[PDB]
């Protein structure tokens, strides 16, 4: 089982290749990490295993979900430190994902009910919904387009949050530049309609993610920085006219950052689109995902360093990805929600608990969070 | 409530369990075989309603192997034998008229022509076609047909509908769903035409209106059912506003009924079951409530019998009829593996698991009619 051959991710000697994908769960009440998070990440930590936290706020304006943790205040840092200590006690490596939603927010999540910030004034269309604090679904409002100065302040929020994560004891951070959030709002030409030096060409559209990565690399070192992107996922109207070209341009910037810094990043993390097959249709189970596979392998071949694949991976797909050289590490999301001992279940090819979507984003510290059972 | 009677036109149905149309590829050389007889006989019940596999309307309408036709008198003769057996069991049977459009390959095109469609855009390579040798092939580039050719395809529907009535079928169902030929005109993600059949919502509904009106003018509205799927993720068949498109189709069908002076047999709607973007943060937010609203909005809008389909279970089918969401519920995969599915649902008995490996094989017995009874 190639998922359990050790892997050297920089200085980290990982004992297996099963990674906990970053997953918003909304148990960090009032943006403060709670004890439930410690019990949740401890359940899933393994000796030599790699974990990535839920997306974490970098500033008071970065949230678009209720009760997501932040790491921009010293109070949040003190509470994160307790969680890192229990994860490290089990011998696991853990990175904190730094998350800014950009236009994917609502006035209810913004200080003084202000507008969410973005690269554009275009809102997300009504084909997408936002989760409101009372559990209902809301409409994304019109965002405010930020200028160069404010862009450098958002970059500074990433750098201070990166420093705060290191103060908390995290082994590194991951930049959330995927899924149509703030960084992806500059990357995707279906969103970025700017005419200044941050819009238009591929080079200008990659300027914001280059500035973010370069700032955190200059603050804590390239070895402690992972980068997550999703060029071929159009979540929240985040489409690009040539996703492979965009992905390759991003990879080129990362290779250049590594060359100028003289050090490699921790990894490149890419989520792929994963069209579920329709067993109720005539030809739903006849299609192949080979074009999506070629795009992921192209990005992997283009990037000089560790590659983590994600999105709809099973035990079989994860084994196949590592065995064929398509990826070094495989991150699991939904199956890791419902299986605290997912690594052991994958090791043993054991049955997997089904995830209950109704409790993905509720606030209970136990129900649907830490009460998923272990193997008997 | 699934076994409370329902009057579908002149037909007094004894239960609400319907055999959904299902391609099985046992009609060797496009001629219905005796195996189809046993298959449908096994599943026919007194007062039950059956819908056949998709049936070719022309030599260019197929995109699967060993699929039956109704465009030849030979086909008509073999169909008659099947209908008689089903009728002997006391069941009503409709024949589904199927044109795959761009969803064809070429080992199925007589003159090795390009599949006809509303557009020249092909299906993307993430979908594959089943080849006669059992492998999977790539969909080729289709040919966009002009205004005159559209009237010939409508005539193929009319001639095939007459042939099905000659075979003894109680009616026909128009397959305008799942991204096939009719759906290729409906969906604005496929229809990029600039003539009177493309652009506005009304222009995209012109083709399905003409097809439905033609078969109604040939065999009567009471013997015509219509199947659509505005919110289906099959073969790149997306529409920017599935609710508007569904209501526009319903308005056309209601108007056809008003001018014809008779109601249609039924409206048959396939249900999305949205599982897309399950790996994203907010993709599944408000995806089950909008699908629920969509099915009910169309049901309230259509003046006549409503049939829902797709992934329905015993529990889900009971809830749909009890809550007024549908008059009839058609079952697919569970009816493959349970010949006495109606009897098993009546008794709440265990259900055999369907074997997907034998869904499209050619054997007349294995994986087709060898599923056991209760
Ligand atoms: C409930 C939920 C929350 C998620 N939150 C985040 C997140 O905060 N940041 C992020 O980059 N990805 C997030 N994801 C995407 C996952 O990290 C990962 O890409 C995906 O779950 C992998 O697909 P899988 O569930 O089939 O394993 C989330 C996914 C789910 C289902
Ligand atoms: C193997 C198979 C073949 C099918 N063939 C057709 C077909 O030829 N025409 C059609 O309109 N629907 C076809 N369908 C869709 C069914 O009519 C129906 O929508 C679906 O099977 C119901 O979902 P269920 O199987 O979970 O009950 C097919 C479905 C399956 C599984």
């Amino acid at each position: 089982n190639p998922l359990f051959s050790p892997y050297k991710m920089g200085k980290f000697n990982l004992s297996h290749r099963v990674v906990l994908a970053p997953m918003t769960r909304c148990r960090a009440l009032n943006n403060i990490p709670q004890a439930a998070l410690g019990e949740y990440y401890e359940q899933r930590a393994t000796a030599g295993g790699f974990l990535i936290t839920e997306g974490t706020m970098i500033s008071p304006t970065s949230a678009g979900f209720p009760h997501v943790p932040g790491i921009f205040t010293k109070e949040q840092v003190r509470e994160w430190k307790k969680i890192v200590d229990v994860v490290h006690a089990k011998g696991a490596v853990i990175f904190c994902q730094l998350w800014h939603v950009g236009r994917a927010s609502h006035e209810v999540y913004q200080p003084a009910g202000a507008a969410p910030i973005s690269s554009t004034e275009k809102p997300i269309s009504n084909r997408w919904r936002i989760l409101m604090p009372d559990g209902t679904h809301g409409i994304y409002p019109k965002p405010r387009a930020i200028g160069t100065y404010e862009i450098s302040q958002v970059v500074e929020d990433y750098r201070r949050s990166a420093l705060n994560a290191i103060e908390a004891g995290f082994d590194g951070i991951e930049i959330h530049g995927a899924h149509g959030y703030l960084i992806d709002q500059f990357l995707k030409d279906g969103i970025n309609d700017r005419t200044d030096e941050y819009g238009g060409s591929l080079a200008n559209r990659c300027k914001f993610i280059t500035q973010v990565v370069q700032a955190v690399v200059s603050a804590i070192g390239a070895d402690r920085v992972g980068v997550r992107v999703s060029p071929a996922i159009d979540h929240l109207d985040a489409m690009d006219s040539n996703p492979l070209s965009l992905g390759l341009a991003v990879v080129e910037r990362l290779n250049k950052i590594q060359l100028h810094s003289g050090s490699k990043l921790a990894y490149l993390h890419v989520t792929q689109p994963r069209y579920v097959a329709y067993g109720q249709t005539e030809a739903g189970r006849l299609g192949s995902e080979e074009e999506e596979a070629r795009l992921m392998r192209t990005l992997r071949n283009a990037y000089q360093g560790t590659f983590i694949c994600s999105g709809g991976y099973t035990r079989e797909l994860g084994i196949e990805a590592v065995a064929q050289g398509d990826a070094d590490l495989v991150s699991y999301g939904r199956l890791f929600i419902s299986n605290p001992d997912l690594v052991m279940r994958i090791k043993l090819n054991a049955p997997l608990n089904k995830p209950n979507r109704k409790t993905f984003y509720t606030q209970d510290p136990v129900v649907g969070y830490t009460d998923y059972p272990f193997l008997q």
